[PDB]
């Protein structure tokens, strides 16, 4: 067959991939979202499903105070001698001292005998000089950590628990700001160093070097940049941060991150993971997509195609929270449940609105399309001012768009946008009592909400004609590194009473 | 379970129903659409599927010159002694003479041993004094035809081939304009006459009478009207034109026609078929829904629920045209094919645009939602000015909204509305060559079109913020008796060349 990029749509930055046997595994940055480090599985490199996460509170890292687009980012997954290694960076809210150590970020090492975990408790490697750690072992079994700026090589104990001395930069890069995303690869004696250069913005690219020996000297590639988007009209932009993988059939493919401009320079869905083949030259270099840049349509890998259960309808009947959901920061396990009313996902109304960092139990899944629908059946009965629950299209504390059943001098269905820190009520209609149907209709940059009492007749509650603020660039946040999510929420305002909001099902329709 | 009205959504006026054993069959008017008289099947009175039609050109009636909302309307289906009888009215374009007979409409009688046909060739009964013919047999096996005004009883030969004399009005009605849709029913000695009164507009209602003897006198019902919509804010309006049916379990239900106002007094989808129970009183009358009017949510019939293959995706792989499609008037079998490229529905570009009555091979299915998506993959290569093919949201020759790939100084994707006879180009964008993806996005009264080259990245071609003209009332046609359809088309303009437009699939998504 053929496939269309990106293969893993939705909020999926900083891809990293390994092949073990017939299986392929991917990790993506998650920032303030919990659980941390989303782990995905594929058999054909085209169709991916989420299979778990790296840090799941059993190994207790806490994000309840982490700022937007801070926290766990840029993971690398690797496999050596029956152990899966995930190295990642925890970006701090700001300068923080840990052992006479002015640090703004820390490296994390978790490991497990299985790709989906449970991984070990995060071991910190407090080397705050760079970002995008990647794991590399050499033919002699010595473990190394690559960090930015460019390729700085860190030896590791066996162990991978701490640096065993001497940092050294094996490749400086070409030029261009933010030489990062370092990756090494040993192929036929040579050591291939991979970089991301130009910044994660629209000048993003992939540049590589090569050396006979691990510690250099490395010569630049004559095809640099081996991957970039030079066509500003192409629907896929900001291509970079790649990693190579070789299939069981001898093919070579590269996953990388990319953005889909949504009617302008707005990556509403966030950075996604794209796919493209790797072709080897006769002078010992590799190139992505024959230097043609990101492909829109592409010959699919020579692997048996395996498509997954999308799980776009969640009836909340299984005892386990489905792996496509994410919590904004750590859950409040006292105020959410799938067991207090089986068949329903119960959210007790928290004490904080979505614009606060302390809001809890916002449950959201990724938007994978610019044209989609999101629906919910809700059993909710707000009794006092401020008590509310419903659907939200969420980017960050300063940028969301919510629709909720609320008590505000009687039952009301209310549409509220938070646009770059500015709250505005887009609509408010009288609400009758009883189970309620809410539908979020997303049409490119136009997004509206509809309420219903039987799922058959819909009424417009309110909407916006400009949802550009639900994007990386439109959010105007100091760091727009995530992506817009759609999901459910509940808070009291307001009146610190625990009112139960029972969501019978969630429904996602790409139309 | 429960169900929500209308049960048979989309263009389905003048319902008529019979039970035979465990099966239930419905017929609806089709006007200028071919084939004529859409026959539907249900096992639970809630879920219906189209199983065929009454007049399929093998019994040759021709609609190529019939005007909008003229032609075959108001069918009645009945079952006596192993024969299914469909009586219907053919409304003519205007006064026409047939045997020294100034007639504007004619009654039609077809019959078959099977509900889906093939039925006999239409036998005309040229009694142009009324509308809405219904078939009634008495305990003595004598066949009768009921016609408007009100209940006028016509005896029939055995035979049902012609009136056997003496017309007589058994019930005059109550009052209110257009007393029509006559129906008789014999239940415990009594003869129950059913009427539709108030006009098919918003004063529509169901009124009944009763007599000890077939020819009267009939006494009015003290609960009249037994069914109407008096709440102008209810999402279901214009309720009337009903018929009764009794289940195998002894329950009684009534199907009737109704409209769904779509943000105002606009029945965009056309009149549909609704369902509601019938309750019997102790003074020998029956009432629909306990005189509570059309129900939004209702207890479902005491029948095993059987839901059908929706067939919302048509890959055009089967050799037979799916029964959910309709032709605007008679097909041009020389210029359409499922066999000239199997897997594709081929439409050769006709010589006439959709605004002409002579346009042929417009293939459309019913809109069943105010929020839906309609997509098409198209292989088309227009070479000269005017050659075009794509998606159309179609109501009538004066009211449609089309989106097509067209040659107009190069390949262009064009959006054109016909609004009450006024053509306007809503958008025009340069088109690249090759297979094309078109998507019609319908959001209440806002409707837009998107084109794509790989199905992954969509671009806005054009749209309207006011599609009220795609309705019965908004169309401003002298008769708005149908409903908006979505489908495919192709014409040369234009340059009378047969350019092949190959539609690989059609996709309907209620979001
Ligand atoms: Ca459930
Ligand atoms: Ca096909």
């Amino acid at each position: 067959h053929t496939y269309t990029n990106p293969v893993l749509t939705g909020f999926h930055p900083d891809p990293s991939i390994i092949r073990v046997g017939e299986d392929y595994y991917m990790v993506n940055s998650t920032f303030q979202y919990f659980p941390a480090i989303v782990i995905s599985h594929s058999k054909d490199l085209v169709h991916w499903k989420i299979i778990g996460h790296g840090i799941t509170e059993n190994e207790g890292l806490d994000l309840s105070d982490i700022n937007d687009s801070h926290g766990i980012w840029a993971p690398d997954i690797s496999y050596h001698n029956g152990t899966f290694y995930i190295f990642a960076t925890h970006r701090l809210n700001g300068p923080t001292v840990i052992n006479g150590r002015k640090l703004i970020r820390r490296q994390i090492m978790i490991k497990s005998s299985r790709p989906e975990g449970p991984y070990s408790k995060p071991v910190f490697i407090d080397e705050g000089s760079g970002i995008d750690p990647s794991h590399f072992v050499d033919g002699d079994g010595k473990h190394y950590m690559l960090l930015s700026p460019a390729c700085t090589l860190f030896p590791l104990n066996e162990e991978c628990t701490d640096i065993s001395g001497e940092p050294v930069q094996i490749w400086e890069g070409t030029g261009r700001r933010a030489p990062e995303g370092p990756h090494l690869l040993k192929k036929d004696g040579y050591y291939y160093a991979i970089l991301a250069e130009g910044g994660t913005g629209y000048s993003h690219s992939i540049t590589t070097a090569r050396s006979t020996h691990l510690y250099g000297p490395y010569e630049p590639c004559p095809y640099n940049p081996i991957l970039t988007q030079t066509d500003p009209d192409a629907p896929i932009q900001r291509a970079g941060h790649g990693k190579l993988v070789e299939t069981q059939n001898g093919e070579w493919w590269a996953v990388y991150l990319c953005g889909r401009p949504n009617q302008g320079s707005y990556t509403t869905v966030g950075r996604e993971t794209a796919l493209d083949p790797v072709e080897w030259t006769d002078d010992g270099w590799f190139v992505i997509n024959n230097l043609k840049g990101p492909s829109l349509v592409q010959r699919a890998p020579n692997l048996p195609q395996v498509k997954w259960d999308e799980k776009n309808f969640d009836d909340f009947d299984e005892d386990t929270l489905g792996l496509d959901w994410q919590f904004v920061r750590n859950p409040d396990h006292s105020s959410w449940s799938l067991i207090e009313r089986p068949g329903y996902l119960r959210l007790w109304t928290g004490d904080w609105d979505l614009h606060d960092i302390r809001a809890k139990n916002t449950v959201v899944r990724r938007e994978k399309h610019h044209l989609y629908s999101a629906g919910v059946k809700l059993d909710f009965s707000p009794s006092a001012s401020g008590e509310q629950a419903g659907i939200v299209c969420y980017y960050s504390t300063n940028n969301y768009l919510k629709c909720c059943l609320i008590y505000e001098e009687g039952l009301k269905i209310k549409v509220v946008e938070n646009r770059s820190g500015c709250q505005k009520t887009l609509g408010k209609k009288h609400a009758e009592a009883g189970p309620l149907f809410l539908k979020a209709v997303i049409n490119k940059q136009k997004r509206d909400f509809y309420y219903s009492y039987e799922g058959k007749h819909w009424h417009h509650a309110g909407g916006t004609e400009d949802a550009s603020f639900l994007s990386d660039e439109g959010s105007r946040d100091a760091k727009g590194h995530t992506g817009t999510m759609v999901g459910i929420f509940a808070n009291n305002g307001g009146s610190g009473r625990k009112a139960a909001a029972d969501f019978d099902w969630f429904r996602y329709i790409a139309y």
